[PDB]
């Protein structure tokens, strides 16, 4: 059908920025970042892809400190974060107008992924944590339409903590690689569809693809809890080939490879193909994105270090 066969570099008064992301409508891509000072509060920003992160090019949308966006064929759907503890909030904008909020239920913070949300017909759809300590976390689906809630679904992640969520679509079937910042050191992957029906499972490889992590290990569908305590955001094409990505080794944050594995991330994890990327560089946070215009495509970006997104796309059939 639509495999995944490689993937290719598209993209390679100052603002400061963190928690950068990529989202695009029918017929540019932007950068959502989190601006936090100027190289001489925090409020999401946008930039086109093309430009420099500045005064003269970037647009304030809302104060936060974390955030989504998503484009669902006429208007984008944003979301922040702001507050603290349980008076934390998100703050829901479709096009010019702020359409919904609603508030912490777990003791806060709320917090929103720094990746794109997912749009499909129409509905849109984010995955919102909750829960003061990485060992107690709640994690939510909410899905959107116009920029309301439609209702919610709080996921059963008992003995995991699912940060950072980065999703991609295929089939009306959503994906979306987490960061569990508690005790593993792979990667939590999710699979839900549009009427909320889900499903968590655990890489069952023996390469945790995680910062920090340990080594390698025999594979097997065990949590690598070697160092699995931290983490950082990044991201598992979860299909048949499946890919992985990672830093270059355990010990460092330079490098960018990813790992090809044709019988999915649900087999042992035999590699057919693997590129090494950026390979004296210090990389760091990586997650999806879909540019709207056969096969669905799916692209990544990826911090590099001053600091900068790359953006890569999948070359399907
Ligand atoms: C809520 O989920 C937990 C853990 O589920 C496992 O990890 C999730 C993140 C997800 O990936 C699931 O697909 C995984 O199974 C589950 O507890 C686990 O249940 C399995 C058996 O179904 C056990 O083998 C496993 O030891 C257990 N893990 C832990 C950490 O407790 C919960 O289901 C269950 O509660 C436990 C205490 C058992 O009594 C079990 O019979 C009961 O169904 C699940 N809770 C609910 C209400 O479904
Ligand atoms: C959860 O982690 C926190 C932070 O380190 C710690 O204070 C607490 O004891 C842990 N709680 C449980 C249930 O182990
Ligand atoms: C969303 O706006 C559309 C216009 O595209 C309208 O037809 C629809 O009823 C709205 N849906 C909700 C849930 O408000
Ligand atoms: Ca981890």
């Amino acid at each position: 059908m639509c495999e995944v066969k490689g993937w290719v570099p598209t993209h390679r008064d100052l603002i400061l920025s963190r928690r950068a992301y990529v989202s695009c409508d029918l017929t540019s891509c932007f950068k959502f970042f989190i601006a936090y000072g100027l190289s001489a509060e925090e409020s999401l920003y946008k930039t086109p892809i093309g430009s420099a992160n500045t005064l003269s090019t970037s647009e304030m949308i809302l104060p936060g400190r974390s955030s989504s966006a998503c484009f669902d064929g006429l208007k984008w759907t944003v979301l922040v974060s702001n507050g603290r503890d349980r008076n934390s909030f998100i703050m829901i904008k479709y096009g010019e107008e702020i359409t919904d909020t609603f508030s912490a239920s777990r003791g806060g913070p709320l917090r929103l992924p720094n990746s794109e949300c997912i749009c499909v017909e129409g509905s849109c759809f984010v995955l919102v944590s909750d829960g003061p300590n990485v060992n107690q976390s709640v994690h939510r689906i909410y899905e959107l339409q116009n920029g309301t809630v439609q209702r919610w679904k709080q996921l059963n992640t008992t003995g995991i903590n699912f940060e950072y969520s980065t999703c991609y679509t295929i089939n009306n079937l959503i994906k979306c690689t987490g960061t569990n910042l508690w005790n593993d050191a792979k990667r939590p992957l999710l699979r839900f569809t549009k009427d909320l029906n889900y499903q968590i499972v655990e890489p069952c490889n023996g390469a945790p693809t995680d910062f920090p992590r340990g080594g390698l290990t025999t594979p097997s569908c065990k949590m690598a809890q070697e160092k699995g305590e931290g983490g950082i955001q990044g991201f598992i094409l979860d299909e048949k080939p499946a890919w992985t990505s990672k830093t270059k080794t355990e010990l460092s944050q330079n490098g960018f490879v990813l790992e090809q594995i044709p019988d999915g991330i649900e087999s042992e994890g035999t590699v057919s193909l693997s590129y090494e990327l950026f390979s004296n560089k210090r990389t760091g946070r990586s997650g999806f994105f879909q540019p709207k215009g056969e096969c669905q495509r799916v692209c990544f970006w990826l911090e590099i270090e001053i600091q900068e997104l790359s953006t890569f796309c999948g070359i399907n059939s």
